[PDB]
């Protein structure tokens, strides 16, 4: 009686993490309803569709949740280029979608309708997160990224927070996407920086392969007084990270950071259940499942636009502490976490230890829907 659709790309590139997303879904549907999987009476259900990452198909299935499966809600999907082109098929079928995990910043943008919510973190609060992390009075920051717009608008992000924390920003490098040799940028940035006083940080952001982290460590930075920066992972990728000792960031989350109920609860009994912690996905999904309980017994009804007034504004309990739907454009407000790096040899990913909670109102996060 109560029908969730989950979107994800079970198949193809993303299965590994749409796995960990339906995981945390069941997990937070659970924990939500102390295992009776009903609310107010209606026993919980919940219909999979795969859109395999490409979005012709994602528009499909969720259609066929919305009209044929009756789905009540949906979450979803893996891939933002999917995501992207569902968000019109919540609008003509007028029902939610509650975007999870994808984090293009458009979503909750320029391409946004009233129907979308999103619990997932976007781009832009990545970026921000880690220039409210290691932007102080006396840092002064250089950054590199790719020249296309997830890392110019990811610049643009971090370079405005950054504005009102007392850093100072030397210099911005763009270099082609498909970059694996860093010398010549590697030496414009530290010549950028190694005649400054204080401390000096290059920040990276960077999608796909390359490696810009590793080999700039490998050209020694130290020897500039130059530290390097880049945002949290999830763990696979933190195996990376176990060659830059005490670098910082910021990140959406690592299992050992938050200490609430919820995440104790998640932490707990993943690993007795799969011998592994959760990672960003599983407590998305979490997330998302915390959103979906909290509207329902709030609206007391599933009539969209009850779930959209009850929505709007909305305080919820997930594994990373309290999150807001906020009104104007129906993003997540959420904690982010500045982290330093440990290395532990025994530990398969580099160990993200706590520096300071990123809470809500410590991050100015753009309103971009206003066409």
């Amino acid at each position: 009686d109560l029908k969730i659709a989950l979107i994800y790309g079970k198949t193809g590139p993303l299965e590994a993490y749409a796995k960990q997303t339906e995981t945390g879904l069941m997990m937070g549907l659970e924990y939500a309803t102390k295992g009776t999987m009903t609310l107010d009476g209606r026993k919980i259900v919940v219909i999979t569709k795969d859109d395999q990452s490409k979005p012709d198909l994602s528009k499909a299935a969720l259609a066929e949740a919305y009209q044929d499966d009756g789905a009540d809600i949906a979450i979803g999907t893996s891939s933002s280029a999917a995501a992207l082109a569902d968000l019109p098929v919540a609008e003509e079928n007028k029902k939610i979608l509650i975007v999870e995990p994808a984090v293009a910043d458009q979503i909750t943008g320029e391409k946004w309708n009233r129907y979308i919510f999103r619990t997932g973190r976007n781009s832009s609060q990545d970026a921000i997160s880690n220039a409210v992390a290691i932007g102080k009075q006396g840092v002064t920051i250089a950054t590199l990224a790719q020249d296309y717009a997830f890392g110019r608008d990811g610049v643009a992000a971090f370079k405005e927070a950054l504005a009102k924390t007392g850093a100072t920003l030397a210099t911005e490098e763009y270099v082609p996407t498909t970059t694996t040799d860093f010398t010549a940028v590697g030496q414009r940035l530290f010549d950028a920086l190694k005649d400054k006083p204080g401390k000096k940080i290059i920040w990276v952001i960077w999608a796909g392969g390359g490696d810009p982290l590793t080999k700039l460590q490998d050209m020694d930075p130290k020897r500039y007084g130059i530290e390097l920066s880049t945002g949290g992972n999830i763990l696979p990728a933190l195996a990376a990270y176990k060659r830059l000792p005490g670098m910082e960031g910021a990140t959406y989350y690592y299992y050992d950071i938050p200490k609430n109920p919820i995440n104790e609860w998640l932490v707990t009994e993943h690993q007795k259940r799969f011998n592994a912690p959760p990672d960003f996905f599983t407590a998305g999904g979490f997330s998302a499942a915390m959103a979906v309980v909290t509207a329902v017994q709030k609206a007391k009804s599933t009539d969209t636009e009850k779930l959209i007034a009850a929505m709007e504004g909305m305080e919820f309990d997930t594994p990373k502490g309290k999150m807001v739907f906020r009104k104007e454009d129906h993003q997540a407000l959420q904690s982010m976490y500045h982290f330093k790096v440990k290395v532990d040899p025994a530990v398969a990913w580099a160990v993200l230890e706590p520096v300071r909670e990123l809470k809500i109102e410590e991050m100015n996060i753009p309103i971009k829907n206003k066409k």
